[PDB]
């Protein structure tokens, strides 16, 4: 590992066009000195691997408002004004892809392998292609991304992705010692320590470089021969995105938030999306012990940290300063995706626009409205072991159907539901059975979920009437 | 995580002709008690996937004593005796399977990874097929490997292996705390490692449960979620397979291989001569030694205080690490061998071709211990891949010849040769250059002991020794 003292020394050398992996999640574990020094010398036209576009002044956006980035791939971009300006006017190329995906491709240009099979995005524009990548101002696609091969495993459908390799990694570290043994702090891990291992020259910041010894070898995130360039960043700020602190909705939203705080189970992993789902996890009773995984490699969420708790580098998937509980633990983005293709998740709860009878799920994107990236969406749906539960408002507005025989927003994953929660109803969803009500609000009839439901469903014998948590 | 404290209980629901994955490297972190288990329950037509089958009477071997293993998928079987005995007699089936790989696919197996590409086994029996599986009492072959798929991505080839799910993995740990996450000691991390998120149910056996908080959250190996059962060990006998303990023409290999290590390098030495050629480092050359089983920073043999169990080299001797050092899984540390990340890979060799094939795991009815790590060690291009061995076989039959006879361990992975002899560079594609020459011998000498035609260095220099 070679060290520097002066950050510009240390990126000095990226050319013009270079695809940079740049590390963080939201703003968190964001290499600011190494950015602020890409600010310095003013490299152009990069590629950036990135899963987030930071804010409009801070983290990649800084590159994006001094027009240093020529394309993004990322999983999600949305909260920077100037990346969405750039975006929609056709100025920047983004290749919306699924954070677990993102991972994986990193992961696996550092391990040597070309290429892998996975189940995210199978049957979404990600697989099918066709997810804007360049706009032009008029909102047509001026480069679509192109469809991923698809191949049938033990009886189910996977793409093959292939292995992202940068010329240089900027990352993002916590410590590291005089050897080049580098280490990662709470959620700020996230990308940092893929990207880490698969770019020609990876360059660290740290805010601290210790003396060698200062780790157990065993917990060395990042082991000295992946880190090429070091150097201790001279600047941080550590900007919070979202400021959630906790001091020691309308009944429609109460109702669904509180039959779906009814599917947390005891001793049961899950995932919960932001909104709603989060909500409902306010009611889990405090005898029940549900862990909550965080894509952005925590599991074991908690509460919003009180204002002495607050620290940028822990926040949740909704970027919001959190907390973990006892027994916690943080890994980087590559192992939250594989904890989570692999199904080893027992319950994903997610809001949703529409949801099919046999549970396709569209929330990702809303052609010309909604293109912020499906984040960790698609990775989450992409299992087959995992309980996939949506949580929405019945109907839209003027009661246009959300639940419909097949949904006419981009999906974000196919049969992947299995169980949707209403204010009005919840249903079963089964990828052979369909759509069997198994609750229905009081004061509703059968009748009234039928011309409130754009698909027919079976109604269970067992059928009751819609419980709420007490 | 379902916390058992008798490790029947935690396996009595094994079935017959289950696959079972099975932690460790050798002897190290290997799952003594749920193996005790396993001879317990008498669950027979095991297709057991383990790095090893441990030792005769110990590991996995107890299992094959006892026949409860129908099939063993492996890298490497090293000395033991039994596993070699049935698998030569047609007894036991065994897919010799290149050790990087074997991890790469467990760890597919947990990640939602049906299937992956990658370079180790391209151009041997790995990847053609006829990797004897099974033989017949009679010497031939019952059952052969079916081949794999080879794909081509970025000008190189590489080969589709599927993941591997255990219906079942036993597990061996350090520490669990009582949430049920993990962590591992030192290279006992190994496979324990990924096959601890590839089984239908994991079985976790750690020598200690600690409190919840009594583990960084950042340095939890193994988050809870994985682990489906743990029971902590009943008992750890903690045996070394090798207790290598520290208080000629082979020499003049060894003194001339010292001398392609360069400050900074990181370096895979193979067992023997490059392993010590390795003691002929510069005190003022820094060159970090990687081990397969999961080590950056290899030291010397440990004096006997320094021995531990649970750190042991690729020869499963008893080793220590440097300052600086860092452990890994095996997934981890082949992802690192496969990703070119290591600057040289030195091992020895039966025999290398014109063009650098090299042919060092397989003799047909006689070498059959399988390739460990070897075909992942010279899979990468980026890695320097120099070969130390006798210029030739015994009544001076050829080893460096046209195109090997032996079953290859990769196809053009040769970057050069040191023999007590000469020193070649080799290029895939012009062949051999011979640029040192032992004093006192003429390449007229080397003609005749070697198999094919070679290119002499314009700037041919005396065969170098480090001094
Ligand atoms: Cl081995």
């Amino acid at each position: 590992t070679k060290f520097y003292t002066d950050a510009v020394e240390a990126v000095k050398d990226i050319p013009n066009g270079a695809t940079v992996l740049v590390g963080g999640f939201g703003l968190s574990g964001i290499p600011e000195n190494l950015i602020g020094a890409l600010l310095k010398t003013g490299v152009k036209e990069l590629t950036a691997v990135s899963n987030n576009a930071g804010v409009d002044n801070f983290g990649l956006g800084l590159l994006l408002q001094s027009k240093q980035i020529k394309r993004m791939i990322s999983s999600y971009v949305g909260e920077n004004a100037e990346f969405e300006r750039q975006y929609l006017a056709g100025e920047l190329e983004v290749e919306l892809t699924p954070q677990g995906t993102l991972a994986e491709r990193i992961r696996a240009g550092g391990a040597g392998v070309p290429a892998f099979y996975t189940s995210t995005g199978y049957g979404t524009l990600v697989q099918e292609g066709g997810s804007p990548i360049k706009y032009n101002k008029d909102g047509s696609i001026a480069i679509a991304s192109k469809p991923r091969e698809v191949r049938e495993f033990n009886g189910q459908h996977f793409i093959l992705e292939e292995a992202i390799r940068g010329d240089f990694a900027l990352v993002k570290a916590w410590k590291a010692d005089q050897a080049g043994n580098v280490t990662f702090r709470k959620s700020a891990r996230n990308f940092n320590l893929p990207m880490c291992k698969a770019a020609e020259t990876t360059v660290v910041e740290v805010e601290e470089i210790v003396d060698i010894g200062s780790f157990a070898p065993e917990d060395i995130h990042i082991p000295k021969i992946y880190v090429h360039r070091l150097v201790k960043g001279e600047k941080y700020e550590k900007r919070i995105e979202r400021l959630s602190v906790r001091k020691e909705g309308d009944n429609v939203r109460e109702r669904i938030i509180k039959r779906a705080a009814l599917e947390f189970e005891d001793g049961m992993y899950a995932n919960l999306g932001i909104g709603i789902p989060l909500l409902a996890s306010n009611f889990i009773s405090p005898n029940m012990t549900v862990h909550l995984q965080s894509e952005n490699g925590i599991l074991g969420l908690g509460p919003y940290p009180l204002q002495n708790e607050v620290d940028a580098d822990l926040i949740n998937a909704g970027k919001e300063t959190v907390t973990v509980l006892p027994g916690a633990s943080y890994f980087s983005s590559d192992e939250s995706f594989a904890m989570i293709r692999g199904g080893h998740v027992n319950l994903t709860m997610l809001g949703a626009m529409q949801v099919s009878k046999y549970g396709d799920l569209a929330n990702w994107m809303i052609p010309g409205k909604l293109v912020k990236g499906m984040g960790g969406a698609m990775d989450l749906v992409s299992s087959a072991k995992t309980k996939v539960v949506v949580t929405m408002e019945h109907s839209a507005k003027g009661n246009a159907h959300k639940i419909m025989e097949k949904c006419t927003l981009p999906l974000t994953g196919k049969q992947c539901v299995n169980r949707i929660i209403t204010e009005k109803a919840v249903f079963d969803v089964d990828r052979k059975k369909g759509l069997t009500l198994i609750e229905l609000w009081e004061g509703l009839t059968v009748d009234d979920i039928k011309k409130s439901t754009g698909c027919d469903f079976a109604v269970s014998p067992k059928l009751i009437p819609m419980q709420q948590v007490t």
